[PDB]
């Protein structure tokens, strides 16, 4: 084991965790090109949303300068999740923020959606989880876009992000993103930093890509 335990996390953390991943609504867009920028690890998107009543622009925080390089004027696709909340940088007041979830658009579409096998043990035991529950189109993908599929199910069969008073059992938690190509990525279900969604999201400001190609995800939630 050796993961954060839920009841080390404090007030809105926990309810802000389920707005992130249960409620909110995801930025999902393909083809679109910008090399306009904030500050320089940023890359701003004007006029992102069309249909939204309070957002017009959308400003990506990636971890340096060198990664916004990779994507600045060339032509990307978008899938991850924004927050307005201490965002700022484009139309004043209008202006929502996400943390990567940057891939570039050319030559990244397969042919068939890709489902993605997930292994889950809820305290020891193996438990079947549907195919259709984790999928792509991107042959490279952000391990956000994975992520914010599998914590949904997460929360819809064992209400992850509840608290203990609303049927939230699992106590401790790991996702592990493993290919066969490269060194496995594994986030622990609870080890989020700070409360809100500003700091909350930064977990995928590294824009960590992966091969969809045959790989699948490990789930381990613990009731103790
Ligand atoms: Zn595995």
């Amino acid at each position: 084991k050796d993961l954060r335990k839920k009841s080390e996390l404090q007030g809105t953390a926990l309810g802000n965790l389920k707005q992130i991943y249960y409620y909110n609504e995801k930025a999902k867009t393909e083809n679109k090109e910008s090399h306009d920028q904030f500050l320089q690890h940023t890359i701003l998107f004007k006029g992102f949303f069309t249909d939204h009543s309070w957002y017009n622009d959308l400003l990506v925080d990636f971890d340096s300068k060198d990664i916004v390089d990779k994507y600045k004027g060339k032509k990307v696709d978008l899938y991850g999740a924004y927050y307005g909340y201490q965002c700022a940088g484009g139309t004043p007041n209008k202006t929502a923020c996400m943390y990567g979830g940057v891939t570039l658009h050319d030559n990244n579409r397969l042919t068939e959606e890709k489902k993605v096998p997930i292994n889950l043990w809820l305290d020891g035991k193996q438990n079947t989880v549907p195919l259709e529950t984790v999928k792509t189109n991107k042959k490279n993908v952000t391990v956000q876009e994975l992520d914010l599929q599998a914590r949904r199910y997460l929360q819809e069969k064992y209400n992850l992000y509840n608290s203990d008073v609303f049927d939230g059992k699992v106590q401790r938690g790991l996702i592990v993103f493993a290919t066969s190509t490269e060194p496995s990525v594994n986030y622990d279900l609870f080890g989020a930093q700070g409360q809100y969604s500003n700091t909350l999201l930064r977990i995928y400001r590294d824009n960590k890509t992966i091969n969809s190609e045959n790989m699948h995800i490990d789930i381990y939630l613990y009731t103790s």
